[PDB]
């Protein structure tokens, strides 16, 4: 039943079990397993989730056809998850001609002048994260990073997409941050989706009505009452065509919550490891942040795409942690791509996580050496087997920001401290094994002062 | 033969003659063909252009399902003319998806943030304007307004476009100036629709060779050189996907400089031709100038869009005088729209001269009143009746930087200007019986000091 697909197709893969599948083997969780699954099968492979065949891809031609080539045709949505409500308006889970509209929608969002528009917002906490940093580095104390960058990573966030002016990590009380700080049951949607439309017609959302009801009822509240901020650039969109809703325009902002308060602080946290763990890495850098922006000078839009050095640490460490681990899209048509035939309803997977330390492709996939995205070798890298943001029309729209956001960071925050490795600072670095692609033990560093 | 279709589909129109069809009837042009045909025949009725059936809607239900509904899949495509040469590649000429791909990636070329940073040089020529207008108001002269309007649009494309600043009217001997001024053959080719393939194989274009050549070879000159202008905004997007072509750029641009140059001159000597002929709406406009800029200050991007009787007077000259004159589109396939059959290959079109005087729409059509735009009046007008820049996805491009253009040159003018009609003043203004939209005798008046 539905466990003889990949075995009819001829394509290998381990033997799945009633009901479960292969999900079993998730107990070192998916990046150790899409390692193993490349390695004793090759180049394509299949597994089951559940009932859901998964077909694994890691042909950078045939990556290319599913990305981007046979985008808008076959491989235009993501894998369906719930129970989301009213989040279905999300562009994340929009689907077919709805995802195409938001996308369009939202594209102007993200241009580079609108970026360069935020910088001065974004640098304005910068600042504040360096006093905050200050403060826990005249008193001696190791710092946890992922509670100073999560402090950071949201003070943006409540700047740059709805303008609200909060020091997070001393302002806990206001109501912004204490919603958006709230903020075993997937395990069993992905042997259980059947149960996905009980949930639906039970009102159950994977998001607690607590915060969509507040954030929705905050943003009518900011609506009624008036720039520069994500709100106001979706409230000028909706004044494909038919403009932004305002239930539609309420579910791209909680979008844009999960992702920059998370991605951004728990990439930082992996930077700052790789910085304090490799000293020579972290004081070129600090040189090249000293000669582009000397006597602290505050980093603009343009300064930030000056440093060559930045950019390529930023780049190496999202090759041994892309926290998305996997790219996925729906097979929605019985397809033949590259001389492979792929069934319609077939979930196809790049393992982005295996793909990135694949010695094939790497050589010394597990050190971190920032010299392969030099200008002098970035060329020799296949941009469909390195993919931090994805790739085609369904790639990460905030890429731009993402990557802004984050220098913006490290820039301050090397101008005035300098990283060091404590006795309790959990070296090496073991990741979570749960579906966040996070430190297993949180990282902890000695800040010191310059 | 072909000259059957509308007499089968039960469509009215004026009766064809073997070959010429209806083109006799324009000895008095088409908007006064367009107004007559409008009148006996009705809501739609049916001419051709030699051979070239051609079907008029006046329907707003159904220009809308033309231009917005039906565009992507139906009406796409203008009428196609010749020869063009390698200007096939041109936004306004490229034909389905090349189109598509030609106008999303000139999309963000027109945005009004890059529109917001090109009003400081287009804002240097309006001083220009003002200080050769000076110079012709302190020496009593009637001024010719093709002459000191046409010499203030070259001297914006040559700067927003390309970078080079000229003035056109001080010096001529540039050899930009001197080739984007070089810059009976097409009534034959309405008629002779077959020696179009001829003309292509023999290489000849409706463009010289001679200044295509120049332009070909100065942007090659200033690319390999190589801001804030369209060439380097469309050299930045070359950096549908597949990208800006290095021969698709130069078309592009030709086509820039073709539009910016005559429409905008133009429809300033039709603004201040009724600026002229009432001095009270130049009046008006001159103190809500003053009111918003005192002491003559230099109008700024947010100052323009602030001035809503400027707005009024702009879209009540555009009434009168839609430079476009009509809306074309040919019908791809064979399509039934608001319950009326329209066959494969038939042209249709939109008079938006006799619907923009049409007096069923607006009171007293031949008069010029800008209170009709007013706040107050401007909701009770249909956007498919009242279209100066087209309609829908293929709508005028630069819509938004030829207003900001033209106010910009209007609000430095009136500052320092005051302008009064003289006895060779043609009044009233009789519009040229040619294929553009222009007067028959050029507008002069009498320009005195404030
Ligand atoms: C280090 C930071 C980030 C990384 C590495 C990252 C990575 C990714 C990846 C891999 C995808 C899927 C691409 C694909 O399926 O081909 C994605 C999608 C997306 N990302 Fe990000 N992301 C980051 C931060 C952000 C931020 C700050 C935003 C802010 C809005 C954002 C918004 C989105 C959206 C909306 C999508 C879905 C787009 C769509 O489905 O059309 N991401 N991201
Ligand atoms: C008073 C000034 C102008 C007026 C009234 C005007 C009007 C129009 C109209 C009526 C159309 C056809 C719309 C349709 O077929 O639905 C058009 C097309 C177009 N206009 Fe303008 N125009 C003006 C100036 C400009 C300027 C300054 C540019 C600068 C680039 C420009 C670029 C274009 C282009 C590229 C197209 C064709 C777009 C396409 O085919 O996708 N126009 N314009
Ligand atoms: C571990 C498990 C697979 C059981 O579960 C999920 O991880 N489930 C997701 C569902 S689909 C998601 C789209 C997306 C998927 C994968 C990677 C990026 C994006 C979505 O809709 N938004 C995500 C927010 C934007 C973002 C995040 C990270 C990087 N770039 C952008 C994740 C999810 C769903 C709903 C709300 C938040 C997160
Ligand atoms: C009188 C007659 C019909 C025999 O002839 C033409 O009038 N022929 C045109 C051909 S198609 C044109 C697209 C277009 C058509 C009509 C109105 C606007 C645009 C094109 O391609 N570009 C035009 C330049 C952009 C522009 C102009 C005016 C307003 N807004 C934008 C005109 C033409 C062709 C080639 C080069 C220049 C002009």
């Amino acid at each position: 039943h539905s466990h003889g697909l990949f075995k009819k197709l001829g394509i290998p893969g381990p033997t799945p079990l009633p009901f479960l599948g292969n999900i079993l083997s998730y107990h070192k969780g998916f990046c150790m397993f899409d390692m193993e699954c490349h390695k004793k099968y090759g180049k394509v492979w299949g597994f089951y989730d559940g009932q859901q065949p998964v077909l694994a891809i890691t042909d950078p031609d045939m990556i290319k056809t599913v990305l981007v080539k046979e985008c808008y045709s076959v491989f235009t949505n993501r894998r369906p998850f719930g129970p989301v409500g009213f989040m279905k308006s999300a562009i994340s889970i929009a689907e077919d001609e709805e995802w195409k509209r938001l996308r369009s929608l939202l594209s102007p969002t993200f241009t580079s002048g609108k970026l360069k528009e935020m910088v001065p917002i974004i640098a304005q906490y910068g600042d504040v994260l360096v006093r905050n940093l200050r403060r826990e580095a005249e008193t001696g104390k190791p710092v946890t990073l992922k509670d100073v960058f999560g402090a950071y990573s949201m003070d943006v966030i409540t700047s740059t997409s709805f303008g609200v002016n909060i020091d997070s990590l001393n302002n806990p009380q206001d109501p912004f941050v204490e919603n958006t700080k709230k903020l075993p049951f997937f395990l069993s949607i992905t042997v259980f989706p059947f149960l996905i439309p009980i949930l639906e017609v039970l009102n159950i959302c994977v998001f607690p009505r607590e915060v969509t009801n507040f954030l929705r009822k905050s943003v009518k509240r900011m609506k009624e009452s008036r720039r520069v901020d994500f709100l106001q650039l979706m409230i000028d969109s909706q004044n494909s065509h038919k403009a932004l809703s305002d239930l539609e325009l309420v579910a791209q902002s909680i979008i844009f919550i999960f992702a920059g308060y998370e991605t951004t602080s728990s990439v930082l946290s992996f930077i700052m490891y790789e910085l304090a763990t490799h000293p020579d890495v972290q004081q070129k850098l600090q040189e090249e942040i000293d000669a582009v922006l000397p006597n602290k000078a505050p980093p603009t839009y343009d300064t930030v795409l000056q440093m060559e050095y930045l950019d390529m640490v930023v780049n190496e460490t999202l090759r041994l942690f892309p926290i998305a681990m996997r790219l996925e899209r729906v097979c929605k048509k019985d397809v033949e791509i590259n001389g492979m035939f792929i069934p319609k309803g077939v979930v196809v997977m790049i393992p982005s996580y295996a793909l990135h330390r694949d010695p094939k492709y790497w050589t010394e996939p597990e050190k971190f050496l920032p010299e392969r995205f030099s200008k002098k070798n970035k060329d020799n890298i296949d941009p469909y087997i390195y993919t931090p943001f994805g790739s085609g029309p369904r790639n990460c729209i905030g890429m731009r920001f993402a990557l802004m956001n984050m220098k913006l960071a490290l820039i301050r925050v090397l101008q005035n401290f300098s990283f060091k490795p404590c006795k309790e600072t959990q070296i090496p670095l073991k990741l979570s094994l749960g579906g966040l692609l996070q430190p297993e033990k949180p990282v902890v560093l000695k800040v010191e002062s310059r």
